């Protein structure tokens, strides 16, 4: 078995490469990719996303979100206050603000110390989930917004035909942002493009092993476990590195910089904080591997975890048993 000890490998496609998204993911896991959770791709060095970054400060954020943290440093909780809309120049200019700014420190392995130290003890504001694309439409390799879509992929697979599109979502961030431990809506890939501005650290349960990571959670967050049978679709919860070596969890860490992919496979739990002031661009997509864990995956019923309209038909399909249960949920 290809890439046993579940390592997250790095890529480095020729452009001739580059040329198949779905021929090179097929054989990213011919190399065991998928079982770390996570890979990255670094890509040609003839490939550009787009010519330049100018005036992406005219880019709006309607509801920047103030990240809350509640608990201890290494086990809390973050909730999401939202903010007036602020424009992308409005936001780095914050960012770089000497409140919010990067703090000195001698290389990322120091910052991050510095995260896990004081994260609790700011809050940092994201522009999360914004519905937009900074590929140019000259791009015509690994162009987030011109991926093949799930609903084809479903209808390719099963030949079903069903409602609902795709499309990318654009995060901004600056330091202490951070994204809770979580899977992809019904447990998809994801695909991540950080367009410019400073690294993001990301840290990956193998998907194997995921379920541990679910058992640990249950244990720290133990009313929330309660509320919800799958709590972590909530997108709220927090565990350190040091806590997750302390109750033995597999993870592995590695941090994105500007110009690199990283991909996540199904069921590949992961969580991680930007550096700095950085734009970052993702969007969800299938494989016929996936099709089997869409149909395992584990869903929020008591209603708190958002739910897409082209969620609807995946479950509707895929899940029938729990679709009505579910659908009662989301209504
Ligand atoms: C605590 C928890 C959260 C999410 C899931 C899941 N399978 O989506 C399971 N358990
Ligand atoms: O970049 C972020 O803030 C969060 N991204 C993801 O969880 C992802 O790409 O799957
Ligand atoms: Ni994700
Ligand atoms: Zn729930």
């Amino acid at each position: 078995a290809q890439n046993p000890n579940c390592n997250i490998m790095i890529f480095h496609p020729t452009k001739e490469e580059f040329n198949d998204f779905d021929k090179y993911i097929a054989y990213m896991e011919s190399q065991g990719a998928h079982r770390a959770g996570l890979a990255k791709i670094i890509p040609p060095k003839e490939w550009k996303a787009r010519e330049t970054y100018d005036n992406i400060s005219e880019i709006l954020i309607a509801t920047p979100l103030q990240q809350v943290a509640s608990g201890r440093a290494g086990v809390f909780t973050q909730y999401h206050k939202k903010k007036k809309a602020m424009t992308v120049g409005e936001y780095r200019h914050l960012a770089n603000s000497k409140k919010y700014q990067t703090p000195p420190h001698q290389n990322f392995e120091d910052l991050e110390r510095k995260y896990w130290k004081n994260r609790i003890y700011n809050s940092p504001i994201y522009g999360a989930d914004i519905s937009g694309s900074l590929f140019d439409e000259n791009t015509k390799q690994w162009n987030l917004g011109h991926l093949g879509t799930i609903q084809d992929l479903l209808e390719k697979e099963c030949g079903v035909v069903i409602e609902g599109v795709n499309t990318p979502y654009l995060y901004f961030g600056m330091w202490k942002t951070t994204f809770a431990w979580h899977t992809e809506d019904m447990d998809l890939y994801s695909i991540n493009y950080l367009h410019l501005g400073e690294p993001k650290t990301w840290y990956v349960v193998p998907p194997e092993h995921g379920q541990r990571l679910e058992r640990l959670a249950r244990e720290l967050f133990p009313g929330s476990s309660r509320g919800c049978g799958a709590f972590l679709r909530h997108k709220v919860a927090l565990i350190s590195p040091t806590v997750l070596k302390e109750n033995g969890i597999p993870f592995n860490r590695i941090t994105q910089e500007a110009g690199e992919f990283m991909v996540t496979f199904p069921y590949g739990y992961h969580a991680g904080f930007n550096h700095g002031f950085n734009c970052a661009e993702a969007i969800n997509f299938a494989t016929p591997r996936w099709i089997d864990y869409g149909k395992m995956a584990s869903q929020c019923s008591c209603g708190e975890a958002r739910v897409t309209f082209s969620m609807d038909a995946f479950v509707r399909i895929l899940q029938p048993e729990r679709y009505d249960l579910w659908k009662r949920g989301q209504d």
